[PDB]
């Protein structure tokens, strides 16, 4: 059962999300990212269970990463579903900020507005190792 | 003296470039990427000498990566400068395709059109380890 769940928006954060996976594994954390760990069966159940099972929830805020969450009030967007599950289970949420612009809370669905109240880490392209060490301090 | 020089477009390839660096280092290559190895002094000479110093030239073709090379006949664009140096020195050039569209040769300045004649490696989000293993087979 993975220590860390990495949630990300494919069209804009795939590369950073995989970069985060490599570094965290090199530092001894078990990591769930879909392309390495989402295997057979109905994926809706497996994904939700993977979030529920992970102590740490690493949220890759690339540019526009929460845009498809906006007005998703049936909760059909997958980042939205993953965040609400992490919030509902009281996980240690660690937002990683990479060119993300902070939205107004009211533009996000009520069941995920609390994600903006967690302290985020700025991804520094020039000081990546320092960025990684800070992330590890945030993790449990 | 690094074996591998990674050339890349910051606004679209920085994450993949850094991910390539970490994997190549794990497999024992000395890698030059600017944010880790470009240090003090006039950077023009330092960059060109660093291309000259590496046997392998890894070119990250993220979407639109060559767009600023087009009509750069003054040769002010840094990706343009790095490619021309690599071609001129007869380097082992290894393009990494990440959503790149192949342009018609004639839209590119004459001194870099030969970059399109090198066999490129498709970057696979779902089979990243296999992509890396292929890149290593291409290196010298
Ligand atoms: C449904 C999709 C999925 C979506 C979202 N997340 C989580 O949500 C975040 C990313 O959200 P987001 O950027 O908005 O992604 P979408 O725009 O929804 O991608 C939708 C695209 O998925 C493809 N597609 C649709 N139906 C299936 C299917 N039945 N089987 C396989 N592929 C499918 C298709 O190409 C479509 O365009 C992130 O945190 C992640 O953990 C995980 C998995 N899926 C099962 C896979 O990709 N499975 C791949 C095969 O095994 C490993 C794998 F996961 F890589
Ligand atoms: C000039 C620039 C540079 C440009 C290009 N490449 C090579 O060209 C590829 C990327 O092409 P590309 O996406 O088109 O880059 P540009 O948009 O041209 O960058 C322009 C931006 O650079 C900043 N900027 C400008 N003047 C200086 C300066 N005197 N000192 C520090 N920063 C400067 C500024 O922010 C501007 O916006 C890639 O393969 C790489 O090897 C290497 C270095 N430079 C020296 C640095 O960034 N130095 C940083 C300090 O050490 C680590 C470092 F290397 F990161």
């Amino acid at each position: 059962t993975p220590d860390v769940f990495i949630s990300y928006r494919r069209n804009s954060g795939s590369q950073l999300a995989s970069l985060l996976k490599v570094h965290l594994q090199l530092h001894g954390f078990s990591v769930f990212i879909d392309v390495e760990k989402l295997e057979a069966g109905k994926f809706e159940d497996k994904l939700i269970q993977s979030v529920m099972g992970a102590r740490n929830f690493v949220l890759v805020l690339s540019p526009g990463a929460l845009d498809k969450c906006m007005q998703d009030h049936d909760c059909k967007d997958w980042v939205h579903k993953e965040i609400v599950t992490a919030l509902s289970c009281g996980k240690n949420i660690v937002p990683i900020i990479d060119g993300f612009e902070w939205p107004e809370p009211q533009v996000l669905p009520e069941d995920m507005q609390a994600v903006l109240t967690f302290n985020g880490i700025k991804w520094s392209h020039e000081y990546q190792e320092a960025t990684i060490e800070k992330i590890i301090r945030f993790l449990q």
